[PDB]
């Protein structure tokens, strides 16, 4: 398991334009295209990303490479977070991928709202930060992943996704 893999099972893959669980125009696995209700808005960021006229279809080739792309950008949006650092650095590799996830679902501003959580992990008192988590809309709108995602900052281990 690697955070490639654990982002394929949360995430799916879907070649055609879907709306995830927000209602946003997404395709592949979790590539968010844009909030924008417009389905033509959504295939014109989808062919910027993509550098050719799609009609909200994708190969899995294509899917990947966003994918590849997007777990990037999520690792070097932490990185460059002057106060989020810390804390991923603080963190072995198996919850690093926990925090990658988040990321990766929400945005690091999406994080924003996670500072006590961030905290706990970084004092690594991990049965508080994982009820601390869990007191969140993401958990209560995302409940399954949510679950996941904190067994994995809890125990340091990958058995959510076994
Ligand atoms: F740097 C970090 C983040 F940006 C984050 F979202 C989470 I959840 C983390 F656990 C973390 F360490
Ligand atoms: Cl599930």
């Amino acid at each position: 398991m690697n955070i490639f893999e654990m982002l394929r099972i949360d995430e799916g893959l879907r070649l055609k334009i879907y709306k995830d669980t927000e209602g946003y125009y997404t395709i592949g696995i979790g590539h968010l295209l844009t909030k924008s209700p417009s389905l033509n808005a959504a295939k014109s960021e989808l062919d910027k990303a993509i550098g050719r006229n799609t009609n909200g279809v994708i190969t899995k080739d294509e899917a990947e490479k966003l994918f590849n792309q997007d777990v990037d950008a999520a690792v070097r949006g932490i990185l460059r977070n002057a106060k989020l650092k810390p804390v991923y650095d603080s963190l072995d590799a198996v919850r690093r991928a926990a925090a990658i996830n988040m990321v990766f679902q929400m945005g690091e501003t999406g994080v924003a709202g996670f500072t006590n959580s961030l905290r706990m992990l970084q004092q690594k008192r991990w049965d508080e930060a994982a009820v601390n988590l869990a007191k969140s809309r993401w958990y209560n709108q995302t409940p399954n992943r949510a679950k996941r995602v904190i067994t994995t900052f809890r125990t340091g281990t990958w058995d959510a996704y076994k």
